[PDB]
């Protein structure tokens, strides 16, 4: 389990899956990742897909974490944990919570993580608010949708999206919830760390995978002259 | 088109896809490829799945390519070029030209590459006959399940085994016929370009992503400290 | 019809399909159920499959009915009835009634049961206000659910669960209304069909499968010494 | 592009598509449509399934339009444009104009038509104030769903729903926006185009085959004697 | 059943399917047509939508029809006939029928019409031979893939290819077999019709809705000036 | 793994599998079934859907076996263990064998069961031949099958079915291999125990879920009244 991790002080790492298919997941598993995090949000998939995506991941031995925005039917079919995107009030969380309970104190019938992430300045705002909620489990920093929020280019991080990056920790960290960082280059981690940051999503495989690609294509033509 | 390419002076390259995933294909076109061996072979992919991907490729103007073992309905669903795999004697390849040619001279109804690729001792040595196939455009070599074959790891590539290969581009070669090289490594390419060779396959999608991400993760844990 | 067999003093017996599968619904069919409560609540299963599901359910000519949370789009794909959970106000029946009749006097473009289960205490205060609406054929005891949501468990079957429930039947008879039971013994069957009722729900397959065969293995292991 | 057409001076021609098949969009392409209206609207289709009609339709050259009714996911499926039915207040076209634009002044992250369909009468009553969003660049006249909605049969094309008509497209004209017309007959296409229309959806594929096939056939058994 | 049709003097009208969806297997049925052949050769169709076009067939209330090349597979998805393509030898005819029957006495577990088309005049000059076969129900005359494997275009129709099929009504209707005809013009059916004929395949779908489309739109732009 | 099970006395229960939905295949593994027959042979089974039954299996922990007839890829998707129908020569088996290993001394590239299964009389006669092959672990008897072979009704056990039986264990036995029994009967499962047998197939879902449900309802009409 995921919580279990983190309650051994050990470091997770998990990335983001673009592409719905099986074999990716296997391939991620492979990699060494601890979870991997199945957006539904920007990946056109069928909910048996979905299905599909989540005994993969268990058959490989990795955590399947779902990026949702219907959180019944995910939970039903195995995701261990659930990511809420663009969280702004805390009537969401509390929401949520009791969509991943049972009845009678829930919206749901027969240790899943519950996830916000925060990537607009007004989930900024509540977050002393937010992250209170019992229930609610881990925070999940998006600086870069957070930046492009603010009409601000994630290209040049300026202090002040870094500073409700930071202050956002500081106060999740001070009730005891966890914190979950996405790093831009590999030294933010240690940086992270040193705080008590032990959940670190390192960026999407379809992104990955291009980057990748692209140049070694691009150094391969280069080599061959 | 590949002939087309290939008729300019143009170098190509290309991979082997193993991931029967759209976004897969037009993650491959974005990284420059000049086209994309589907490979048929060894993944479990439904035939609606495999015309998906060859429309993929399409709209992502990448040139699809399928490896086979059915010759008809892939050729009928789009593709450009059929590599077929473990080819020994020059029977099968007749067979396989005339099933890419319409009634009456051949048995398929209403610039298609033909490609054949020598994994076996046996297609090595049938190259003198295999290569002159009036219909037969692209030899491909596979030194890799060539040296598994003679009970040769290819992690040890052998003399034997580069003999083999530099024995059939040289026959290849001289009927005029398209050579294509699997290059291990990315000088390899600059060592066949200069004899000639056009047509490239960089790998497997599936391979080099495990190899990157594998080792980016394990840099993001040694760095994290 | 499913009103065509109720109008004619017929009993119907039905149940609940968990999985998804064309050949489930099949042998459903075979085994002698009237009608198959395709369950999409509880089921990770695709638009498309639902279509296919109930395209085999009118081949293996039995009733399609499905039970909803798109109402529209279920009704497009032939489901002869819509059971809708968790009915707690009028405004809910009332809206899917004019759901599932036609422009102008809907909001469906070009003798369907609307059906609407009671397993909230909200549903059964507002049950004589409910069991009024002008579209509405037929209400759906849910006991189990409805225990559930009171904190007791439906282990112990309590005298005020029951009491809601036969609550439930006097106030729907009254208004001429059909009602549908689901019976956890198959002499609670004779029970309501003495009081009028011709509808019954026997379970769901997933359930009742689950129990034969860890049931019939188990003697299979036990008689084999 | 659709724009691009229109801001030529060009004619575009389009139609319906109810039959979420591939070989259907390709079909409609080679027929010589200019766009092709993927209705998701009244077909039961799968989400990677509308995802493989865009990459088909982008593959066959023809204009790919979705009519909704999720926005941000089928706009990143690659669509062209987008058709909201039922448009009443300006409310619905503000929200989906910013639906389809960048954060920060937008809620999608990384020429695209915007399209509203006036199919009842409280459309027609707010079309000054509709007709006028910045960001909405089409309106098209559903005049019969328009009928159906008054409770008049469409069968009889009376002077009020055709007012209704030629209203909306004076008010939409003299905002300077784009007007489409769904012509019952072939010849209304002329009167709209001396007005200055030049966007025309000619039915739906599946009534369109339908008409042609019955007919077809009964000539058939006809001419057989 | 399709021979319980022909056993009642009743002429029965099919089509080719060449778009594998089950709304146009249904637009099918709603055209009038007696019966649908299902072209799996020239489709790219998964197996499991193959069996839900089968269903959909029967739902529809159409005589599903199968054009192969698994023959048991296709039979135990529900198919009521099997048209096999390209019999040249008798060989073929009695190995077919043995696979549409019960072991002992076939090679099949636990009214079907077995059909051979006639394509290559090799199975024209064993008409004869296979036309004789206890087992085969129907011959289907297919003179334009005829006219093409003799390196003769069917758009001019010789003299020589139409006796080739007159030559084959002729010898099958001498032994009592059905013959089904393919007319190219609707007056060549009721010259069928005088000899006996009763089964009769009008074109394509895909065929028939590309001419229509094309033609009407075109008529479309025409009228519109 | 299964020979894992079998090399400690263990005693393993397994059942045919016809209906190839993944929450089958959980219902089953949940049931207390070790292994479970994905029975490819008679089900419409799309190479994916069978990838993901396979994944399922291994995510519920219950060991996944495919009845085949392609050897390659159901074994390149993860199946422990291959059971091949209708054996009558060694030929076969061999071929199996090698179509099983590594390249150079097999035909498959980068501990699964294989298992001949008899079921006409051809396979019974050849035993002593077929029963001694290098690389054959397990030989299931087919009584069932092999009697509608023999124009017998197996519903008649006659002695001689029984006879070719009770002599394809003995021989199977003598060289050290596996036998798997089909027990008609809870009782016939002792029987073969005690002679050694340890690994038993108990019919097939589809058959004992059809009877179960049609007997329960049967009963519970009856008990109504
Ligand atoms: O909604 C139902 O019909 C019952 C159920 O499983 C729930 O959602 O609590
Ligand atoms: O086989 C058929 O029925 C006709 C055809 O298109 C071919 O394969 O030449
Ligand atoms: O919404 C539309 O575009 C038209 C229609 O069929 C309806 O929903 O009444
Ligand atoms: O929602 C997210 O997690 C980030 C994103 O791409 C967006 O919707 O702006
Ligand atoms: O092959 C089997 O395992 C049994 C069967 O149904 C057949 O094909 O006769
Ligand atoms: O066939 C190929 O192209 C290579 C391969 O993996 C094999 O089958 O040994």
């Amino acid at each position: 389990s995921l919580k279990h991790r983190l309650n051994n002080g050990d470091s997770v790492y998990g990335i983001f899956n673009s592409i719905p298919d099986p074999l990716m997941i296997e391939v991620i598993a492979a990699s060494g990742y601890d979870f991997v995090v199945i957006d539904t949000e920007h990946v056109a998939i069928n909910d048996e897909t979905l299905a599909h995506l989540i005994r993969a991941a268990e058959a490989a031995h990795i955590i399947p974490i779902v990026r949702v925005t219907d959180i019944i039917k995910v939970l039903d079919m195995g995701a261990r944990g659930i990511i809420v995107p663009h969280v702004k009030d805390r009537e969401t969380v509390e929401h949520i919570v009791k969509l991943s309970r049972y009845y009678p104190q829930g919206l749901r019938s027969l240790h899943i993580m519950v996830i916000a992430m925060i990537q607009d300045v007004e989930g900024v705002m509540a977050i002393d608010d937010i992250a209170q909620v019992e229930g609610l489990d881990m925070i999940v920093e998006g600086a870069a949708d957070l930046s492009q929020s603010l009409g601000i280019p994630w290209q040049t991080r300026d202090d002040q999206v870094t500073s409700h990056v930071q202050h956002i920790f500081e106060v999740v960290n001070a009730h005891g919830k966890h914190f979950c960082a996405l790093p831009r280059e590999d030294e933010d981690i240690a940086k992270w760390q040193a705080q008590g940051v032990q959940t670190f999503i390192l960026g999407d495989d379809r992104g990955k995978i291009y980057r990748h690609l692209s140049a070694s294509l691009a150094t391969s033509k280069q080599k061959g002259d």
